[PDB]
C-alpha cells in the first residue's frame, strides 16, 4: 500500500497471536512494543529517545505481522508511549519512502 | 526520490538560511531542530517520546526547504538529540511510505 502522513501512519500487527496497533516509525532504528510477554531470552538495550535513554528488553528471532506482511526479527519491550515499528523490521516489509 | 530503510533517512535541508541534515520521521508529529535562531514570534511547548519529555520553543509559518522540495510550517526548536522533519511538513513535500 501507499500510505500518506496526514495522520499518524497506525497499522495493525500481530506477535503473540494477538493484534496490536503500532506506528511505522521511520525514525526509529529499533522496533519497540509496550509492555507483553515474549518467549526465550532477552538481553539489555538502552534506547534513545527525544527525552533521552530508557532501558529495554531484547528479544531475538520474534514472529510479527506487519500489515498483513510477515516478518522475524528482534523485537524490544520496555516503556515506549506507542508501540513502534522501526526500520529493522520496515526492512523486511520492503518499506520505502518517496516523494 | 525513492529513499531506502536500510539507513537512517537523512536529508539535507535549508532554512534560516543554513544548511543542515535532518532525518525524515514518520513517527513525529512535529518538526524539532536543535537549538538554532529563528524569526517571529514563539511559543513555549512540551513534546514528549521515549525518555520524557523536552521544553521546545514553537515557530510558526517556518520557510523550510527538503531535499529540494519547499514546504512551511511550524519548527519546534530545543534539546532534541538529532533534527527531525515531521509529519507536518512530510506532507508538503508529498512524502509517502510505500510496501
Ligand atoms: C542513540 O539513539 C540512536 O541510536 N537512535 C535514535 C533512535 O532510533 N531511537 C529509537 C529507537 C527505537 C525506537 C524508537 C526510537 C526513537 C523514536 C523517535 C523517532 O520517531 N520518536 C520521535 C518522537 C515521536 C513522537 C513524539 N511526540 C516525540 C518524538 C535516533 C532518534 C532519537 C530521537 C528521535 C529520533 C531519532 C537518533 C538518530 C540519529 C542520531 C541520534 C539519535
Ligand atoms: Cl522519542
Ligand atoms: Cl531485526
Ligand atoms: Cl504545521
Ligand atoms: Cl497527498
Amino acid at each position: 500500500p501507499q500510505i500518506t502522513l496526514w495522520q499518524r501512519p497506525l497499522v495493525t500487527i500481530k506477535i503473540g497471536g494477538q493484534l496490536k496497533e503500532a506506528l511505522l516509525d521511520t525514525g526509529a532504528d529499533d522496533t519497540v512494543l509496550e509492555e507483553m510477554n515474549l518467549p526465550g531470552r532477552w538481553k539489555p538495550k538502552m534506547i534513545g529517545g527525544i527525552g533521552g535513554f530508557i532501558k529495554v528488553r531484547q528479544y531475538d528471532q520474534i514472529l510479527i505481522e506487519i500489515c498483513g506482511h510477515k516478518a522475524i526479527g528482534t523485537v524490544l519491550v520496555g516503556p515506549t508511549p506507542v508501540n513502534i515499528i522501526g526500520r529493522n523490521l520496515l526492512t523486511q516489509i520492503g518499506c520505502t519512502l518517496n516523494f
